[PDB]
């Protein structure tokens, strides 16, 4: 007779739905918004208004980055094969986590590890170069120190105007001053900014202990921010391919090098 | 020259700044578009009215979660307990969304619209569907009922009555609900049905679309996307919760399974 | 206290595993093979040896068809994004069912509907042409009447040598004689052959009633044959991309036409 | 000229007949390669010995299903009951395969090999893993135990002892199992562990690979593929069964869930 499952986030058993202790009518009366609902459902906290607005801005800036990236491309091909929305969205989401859409989480973890170890920025940069490890959340394929990324500028401006303390972002900005002295494109990118600003929120907004903040990073909250944000764009791409009446795709043979083993091997 | 193999119209990331439909990302923030406004741009290619953007955000908030017992949340919880990553776990749950659970918005919008547009009265629509052996999509619930009302539906209806210029399809669906609940108390107009018909009313009457454009967005399946994007927040919440609660591998009990194999 | 789930296919509760009434040791003693295990797990039948061998041949001929097709392409892109095997395989499997990997099921249903209605082949062809409906399981992008498909030839030869009755395949071959008189590439393709031969197996091997055979087609058994078969190739493609040390893919902008709405619209 | 963006080496479908690795499809059938031989070609790029091809097929047969209670079968059953299609339902279940359920073959092969290759004895390997807080991948089972042995393991061991030229890693793993089962009866060498270590023995000693090639196939994750491909047959079987049994939408009972929300 003991219960096999435990749950903490939502109670739908009563007359009125509850999100982490707040009845749904109170969620709307308090104007919590999507960011506030995320705070309740993911963290079981009532976050400050500025934190909720920051979460929403992260979801807006990660919403899409065009059709060429791995996941959008896969969703498109899946839509062009005549599949349903869920199948197409998930074909694209399944590309996320490592080389694509994984740098938010990896930047948070890497910069938090360096900061927490007490190593200064200049020594973190030299250590990573000696280990042959790229700094996660640094670098950009097209922007640079005097040609900035506007998503970085908008988010960074918000964080600096509203957050009372941003020690990890400050650390990452010192790292950026150093890396841009090796190559101008080694800027703090949007994945690096979201990653470090999200750690600064969890550690300093007042709703979490350090242990709680560290656990939410370790279990993948930043993978969730990118996944939830970019799901809007991937659904958009699915709908667009259907609106554009795009037919079945087959990749051209001229772009594929076939190098099979020898018959006699 | 070799013609392009792909065509796209929602987002251009090639230039100085990212563009969503007709708006550069700096303008998206200057105009305080919000998540609802970004959705209007990326899914509907329009800068929708503020009340429509707020309705979209309300839909995402009210669909965010409905507990761990429903098919998709349960499946996400199982993955999480099996030690999987966030994307795999979320996906395992999203893949349950369809005709019975969460994915009846497109079908509710289509079948209510078709009935309304044909001029048949609500009872004739109910009787016709029963004769054809077709369930009314957007009607019914396993646990909510006239004895246990859905506050999500109440919140959406109140917003829609206060802000939308006209709601003829919602009015028709509410007449269908009076008939179906009078037969059986769990045959309420559910969250899929409410959001489905209110989106038809919004698309047809907000002024951003022609009837042909509104009918196309319904045909291509945009409405189901609202539930999927909304409920993704709760499924990720369940994944995180199971990971924080250090919940171990689940195996369903044999006493809840009837094994009846051939002799 | 009543059980919430019902199951018919496998009992693992005892000392020895059972597949549809056969202990696993008996499955191997009787040399049932993969095809025989599929008969037990999918249909709860002990199929004839020739039927089991036919199932295995279907899985072998559908195992792969190169890297250019939708699902293999998506699995490849997912592997190149550094994802795990399951995520990459399922990103590709999620493209299956309609325009890609859906014709086995659709050919079985379409040819069974025509056959069961009593319409002769010539009249089925004319009806489909008047309705503007392509015949599922007919047509080939590269092969034709005097340039045959070898997978079709191998499977068809097996079926005709071992099956005592093949009425649906016979019907489909009459349709092929007619369609190849309009255009030489309107041959019976491997999806059409598997589809109709699978119906002939279910209806005439002696293990199923007509009602049972029709239900297995309706619930998607042929979607299962292609999915299970092609999963071997998609896993192969995942492994190959890792063996070849292939990096993150991003589709080239020169192959994408960006046609966004006007700023003032 | 524009260099090719994709590279491939397992299958060529451009010509007169389909080619799998080094063999045209007509030769695959003339040589009676079977499913195991096709897997050897597509995954390992080799025409493997007949006993290795038969071992591969045995692995696919013994992993085909293990009932409806395990994580992935349960999730597939939920999708099927939610009215979803075969691919979505199969996928929802496959996405549970990983470190705890079904996907410990790669990790078992790597950790047993590393321990064996280092020269440490089986007890030192057990004690080291316990000190590091690392579970021994390929050991343990929720329901099979020394009191309830796994006949799949017995069948695989018997085949491997009768046909393989040498099985040093399996012999080491069986010594680890004597230690772990002596501590707790459910710490058996499970199907993931058996298949994992027997594949290392097969890759290292069948004669088709160098040690470097064998170590690479283990590193890139080929062994887990065996479970995924094998168990896909059972998950599709469960999908079909639920559809034939006309099983309706499932919702987990509230009495089996402890809701503990913040105050
Ligand atoms: C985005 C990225 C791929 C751009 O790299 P790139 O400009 O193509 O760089 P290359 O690989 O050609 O290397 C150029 C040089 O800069 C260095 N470099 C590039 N990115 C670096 C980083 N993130 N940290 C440290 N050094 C970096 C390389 O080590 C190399 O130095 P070398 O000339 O002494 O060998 C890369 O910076 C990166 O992987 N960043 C981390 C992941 C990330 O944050 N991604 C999110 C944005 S997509
Ligand atoms: C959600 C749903 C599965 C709940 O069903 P339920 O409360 O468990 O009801 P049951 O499946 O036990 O059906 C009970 C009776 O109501 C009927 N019924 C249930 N849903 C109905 C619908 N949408 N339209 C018409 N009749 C319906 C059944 O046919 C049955 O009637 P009977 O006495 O003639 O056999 C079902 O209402 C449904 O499929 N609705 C449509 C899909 C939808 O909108 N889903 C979103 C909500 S999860
Ligand atoms: C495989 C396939 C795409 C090849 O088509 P194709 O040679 O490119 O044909 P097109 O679309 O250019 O049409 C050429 C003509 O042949 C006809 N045609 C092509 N395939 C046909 C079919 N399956 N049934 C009937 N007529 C067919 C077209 O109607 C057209 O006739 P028209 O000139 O009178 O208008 C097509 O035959 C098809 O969709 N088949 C059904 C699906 C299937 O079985 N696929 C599995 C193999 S991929
Ligand atoms: C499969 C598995 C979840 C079953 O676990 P279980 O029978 O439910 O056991 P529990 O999780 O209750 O653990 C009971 C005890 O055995 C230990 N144990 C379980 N699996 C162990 C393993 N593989 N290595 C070492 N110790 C193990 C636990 O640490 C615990 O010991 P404690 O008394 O010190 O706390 C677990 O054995 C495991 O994760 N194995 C490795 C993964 C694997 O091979 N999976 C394939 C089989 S499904």
């Amino acid at each position: 007779k003991p219960a096999s499952f435990m749950t903490s986030i939502c109670d739908e058993r009563g007359q009125e739905l509850i999100y982490a202790g707040m009845p749904i009518t109170e969620v709307f009366k308090e104007e919590m918004g999507i960011g506030g609902v995320l705070g309740l459902l993911w963290f079981q906290k009532r976050l400050p208004k500025y934190s909720c607005q920051f979460i929403e801005m992260c979801l807006m800036v990660t919403a899409d980055h065009g059709p060429a990236v791995s996941g959008a491309h896969n969703t498109i091909i899946c839509a062009r094969a005549g599949k349903d929305l869920v199948s197409s969205l998930t074909s694209g989401l399944l590309t996320i986590g490592d080389r694509f859409g994984g740098a938010l989480d990896a930047a948070a973890k890497m910069f938090s590890k360096a900061f927490d170890s007490g190593i200064i920025p200049m020594e973190f940069v030299n250590k990573m170069k000696k280990e042959g490890k790229l700094i996660m959340g640094i670098g950009h394929r097209v922007k640079s120190i005097n040609n900035p990324d506007m998503r970085v500028q908008i988010l960074k401006d918000y964080v600096r105007q509203h957050f009372p303390a941003t020690p990890l972002l400050d650390y990452a900005l010192e790292v950026e001053k150093i890396t841009t002295s090796k190559k101008p494109n080694l800027i703090l990118n949007v994945d690096g900014l979201i990653g470090v600003a999200f750690v600064d929120m969890l550690r300093n907004c007042g709703s979490f202990t350090r242990e709680e903040a560290d656990e939410y990073i370790d279990i993948g909250a930043l993978n969730g921010i990118f996944v939830l944000g970019r799901s809007m764009g991937f659904i958009g791409h699915y709908l667009d391919q259907k609106r554009l009446k795009q037919g079945l795709y087959r990749h051209p043979w001229d772009d594929i090098s076939y190098v099979l083993p020898e018959h006699m091997s």
